[PDB]
C-alpha cells in the first residue's frame, strides 16, 4: 500500500498516494497532476458520490470497469485507480488517473493532417467496435491530442449525431459512431461545423438536405408506421454532390466521406473497412491495428444493491494492474 496524503481541493478533501504531486484543479471532478513515478503529467478523477445510490453506484462499475478494459493507443485507459480504503468497509472514495491530455480537436487543417488524426480515430474505434462496445458520442471534444498529434478517444452538442439518434430508433448500429466521424472530417476539411443544427429538428432538416430524402430500399426497412406515412408525405430530394460541398479537397478524402455520410446505416462504410481505403495509404499497416479482448455488458444493467455495486467496484480496485 502506498503511503498517502491529505489536502484540501475543489472544495473536497482529496487523499491520494505521495507519487502524485502537485494536485491543481482542471474543474465528478478532474485536477492535473504529475505522476513522479512515472515522469507524466495526469489527469486525477475523483469520482462523485459514487455509491449514493443504485444508480450512482452502478454507474461507478460501469465506468471503472470500462477504463480498465481499453487498452489501446487511441483510447484512453487507466493509468491508476485508488483508494485510501483498507478494507471493504472502510471503502467510500473511488480515484480514476489517466494521461493529462492538453488539448482536443475543438480554421482548416492540411489534407495531410486530416489523413493522420481521421485514421488514428478509426484505428481506435476499430477496437471500440472490436469488443461489441458502440461510443455513442463522438464528437472533437471527445477527441484528445498530444504534441506529436498523436489521438486518443475519450469517454451536449447534437452536431455530430448520427440520424437514427436523432429519432430515438434504437437498434443502434456500431456505424452510428462513422457518421459522427464523418462529420468530425468534413469539418476539419473545410474549418466549417457540416450540420450546425439551431435545434433538434433543425439538425435532421440539415443532414436531410446534404444526403437526400430516403430511397425506396432504405423506407422498406422502417416499422415505425408514422415514420413511414411521414417520410412517403415528403418531398423526394436528390443527394448533393459532395465534391461541389467539400471544393478542391483530395478526391480519396470526398470518397471516404461519400462512404461515411450514408443515411442508411446498413450502408455506411466501416472502421475496419475505413482503415483499407486507399486516403490512409501513408498510414495503415495491417500487422498494427489490433481489435481487443470480448467485453461483458450485461454485467452492468444487472439490478443489484448498493453493497452489492460497491463490494464489486472495490474487486475492480483491488485487481486492478498498471500498464507499462
Ligand atoms: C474510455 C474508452 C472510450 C469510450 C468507449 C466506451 C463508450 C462509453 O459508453 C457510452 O457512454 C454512455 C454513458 O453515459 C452511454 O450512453 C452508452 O451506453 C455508451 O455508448
Ligand atoms: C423519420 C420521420 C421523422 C418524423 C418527423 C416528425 C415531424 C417533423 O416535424 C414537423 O414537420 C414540419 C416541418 O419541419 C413542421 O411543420 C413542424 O415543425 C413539425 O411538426
Ligand atoms: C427522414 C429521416 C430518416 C432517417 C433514416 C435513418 C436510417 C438509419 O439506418 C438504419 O438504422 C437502423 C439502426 O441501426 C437499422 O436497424 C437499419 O437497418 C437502417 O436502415
Amino acid at each position: 500500500r502506498p503511503t498517502f496524503y491529505r489536502q484540501e481541493l475543489n472544495k473536497t478533501i482529496w487523499e491520494v498516494p505521495e507519487r502524485y504531486q502537485n494536485l491543481s484543479p482542471v474543474g465528478g471532478s478532474v485536477c492535473a497532476a504529475f505522476d513522479t513515478k512515472t515522469g507524466l503529467r495526469v489527469a486525477v478523477k475523483k469520482l462523485s458520490r459514487p455509491f449514493q445510490s443504485i444508480i450512482h453506484a452502478k454507474r461507478t462499475y460501469r465506468e471503472l470497469r470500462l477504463l480498465k478494459h481499453m487498452k489501446h493507443e487511441n483510447v484512453i485507459g487507466l493509468l491508476d485507480v485508488f483508494t485510501p480504503a483498507r478494507s471493504l468497509e472502510e471503502f467510500n472514495d473511488v480515484y480514476l488517473v489517466t494521461h493529462l491530455m492538453g488539448a482536443d480537436l475543438n480554421q482548416k487543417l492540411t489534407d495531410d493532417h486530416v489523413q493522420f488524426l481521421i485514421y488514428q480515430i478509426l484505428r481506435g474505434l476499430k477496437y471500440i467496435h472490436s469488443a461489441d462496445i458502440i461510443h455513442r458520442d463522438l464528437k472533437p471534444s471527445n477527441l484528445a491530442v498530444n504534441e506529436d498529434c498523436e489521438l486518443k478517444i475519450l469517454d451536449a452538442t447534437r452536431w455530430y449525431r448520427a440520424p437514427e439518434i436523432m429519432l430515438n430508433w434504437m437498434h443502434y448500429n456500431q456505424t452510428v459512431d462513422i457518421w459522427s466521424v464523418g462529420c468530425i472530417m468534413a469539418e476539419l476539411l473545410t474549418g466549417r461545423t457540416l450540420f450546425p443544427g439551431t435545434d433538434h429538428i433543425d439538425q435532421l432538416k440539415l443532414i436531410l438536405r446534404l444526403v437526400g430524402t430516403p430511397g425506396a430500399e432504405l423506407l422498406k426497412k422502417i416499422s415505425s408506421e408514422s415514420a413511414r406515412n411521414y417520410i412517403q408525405s415528403l418531398t423526394q430530394m436528390p443527394k448533393m454532390n459532395f465534391a461541389n460541398v467539400f471544393i478542391g479537397a483530395n478526391p480519396l478524402a470526398v470518397d471516404l466521406l461519400e462512404k461515411m455520410l450514408v443515411l442508411d446505416s446498413d450502408k455506411r462504410i466501416t472502421a475496419a473497412q475505413a482503415l483499407a481505403h486507399a486516403y490512409f495509404a501513408q498510414y495503415h499497416d495491417p500487422d498494427d491495428e489490433p481489435v481487443a479482448d470480448p467485453y461483458d455488458q450485461s454485467l452492468e444493467s444487472r439490478d443489484l444493491l448498493i453493497d452489492e455495486w460497491k463490494s464489486l467496484t472495490y474487486d475492480e480496485v483491488i485487481s486492478f494492474v498498471p500498464p507499462p
